[PDB]
């Protein structure tokens, strides 16, 4: 079929699976959380926390779907239909090595739900406590054990493919003992040999020798905020995929619909980029389109917390708080416009 609204498997779409209910998680999960302290504010802080009550969750916009679980096979199914909405063929599951039952069983269902739709699954390896190369190369070993021959199991011309986030925290030298073909515990030319996308941060002075000699198959930029790095500021994306093409690396930037995050970071106000009815998204999807590259990453599907969300949210006035909304467009226009910039993409490709 030549229909142009069949599903894109070189967009990822960054999905957080750590939303939790009363009644299935036995509390609120997320929904409740810290509010951060002002790094810069002093001492004697008690900033409190968001109860994550009807009226009061960590988000400064509000799910159509309501304080939901992650675990609820019926929330599940209403995602993947959204994901078939916005084209985005791949759901880049976030990933803190919990080691617990209720992590495994969610991985499971979001697997099985994405099978039923042909969206794939691949794993953003977050910053868990003491996450080294060897434990990493564990975890990745073990995903691929459990999860390789799953249906909706990611790979790209044959390899599984992780996003690595804040992989600046491993020196490159570690790096060089998984990545490279020489390193100690060398992935590649094993059954578990991936494509490893790593934060690109900042400026490329910095980044490109770290790219090349942590031995990364390709990076990612991550930030919804313009602006917020080097490689989140869409005006470098040109340069930065000229880089990746003469070095052979696979470049993924992300792109998102504007962030806030001032529930739970009140001090981070600095970081808020407008909406402006879809405005922003466009925008910055124009630009990873213009650069060039093979894959685009969009944060987010549902990182509530930072309002990247591009999961249908709807207007709520509540005693406690007034929460953005969509304004001017409707709850699914953020995926609807997904849809569109993917199209744009495949013309492009
Ligand atoms: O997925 C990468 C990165 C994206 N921003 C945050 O989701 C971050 O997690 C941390 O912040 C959230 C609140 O925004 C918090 O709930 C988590 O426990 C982390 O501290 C992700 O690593």
């Amino acid at each position: 079929n030549n229909l142009g609204t069949e599903l894109d498997y070189d967009t990822f779409c960054f999905y957080y699976d750590w939303y939790g209910s009363e009644a299935i998680d036995g509390q609120y999960r997320h929904w409740a959380h810290a509010i951060a302290p002002d790094p810069n504010g002093g001492s004697g802080q008690n900033p409190g926390t968001i109860p994550g009550t009807q009226e009061s969750i960590a988000s400064n916009f509000y799910p159509q779907l309501g304080r939901y679980s992650s675990s609820d096979p019926n929330i599940l199914t209403k995602h993947m239909d959204m994901f078939v909405m916005a084209r985005t063929g791949v759901l880049a599951l976030t990933w803190w090595n919990e080691q617990d039952e209720t992590e495994a069983k969610r991985i499971g269902l979001i697997l099985d739900a994405a099978d039923k739709k042909k969206i794939k699954v691949c794993f953003h390896l977050e910053p868990y406590p003491s996450r080294n190369v060897q434990n990493l190369r564990e975890n990745i070993v073990k995903l691929i054990t459990r999860y390789g021959n799953h249906p909706a199991f990611y790979r790209k011309d044959g390899k599984p493919l992780f996003f690595i986030y804040d992989s600046y925290l491993i020196e490159p030298s570690e790096w060089e003992k998984l990545l490279s073909p020489g390193g100690s515990i060398t992935i590649r030319n094993t059954a578990y040999d991936a494509l490893m996308i790593g934060l690109w941060t900042s400026s490329p002075t910095v980044q490109r020798p770290f790219i090349l000699n942590a031995h990364f198959d390709g990076f990612y930029t991550y930030f919804a905020a313009t602006g917020f790095t080097y490689g989140s500021t869409p005006t470098n994306w040109v340069s930065m995929q000229k880089w990746a093409k003469e070095n052979g690396k696979i470049f993924i930037p992300s792109v998102g619909p504007g962030y806030i995050d001032t529930r739970i970071r009140p001090w981070n106000g600095s970081v808020i980029r407008t909406r402006t009815d879809g405005q922003y998204y466009d925008a910055m999807y124009r630009k990873a389109i213009e650069a060039g590259v093979s894959a685009i990453s969009i944060t987010s599907f549902n990182e509530w917390h930072e309002g990247s969300q591009i999961e249908p949210a709807v207007p709520y006035t509540s005693s406690e708080f007034t929460y953005l909304d969509y304004e001017n467009r409707e709850p699914d226009y953020y995926l609807t416009r997904t849809a569109y910039w993917v199209g744009k993409f495949r013309e492009s490709k």
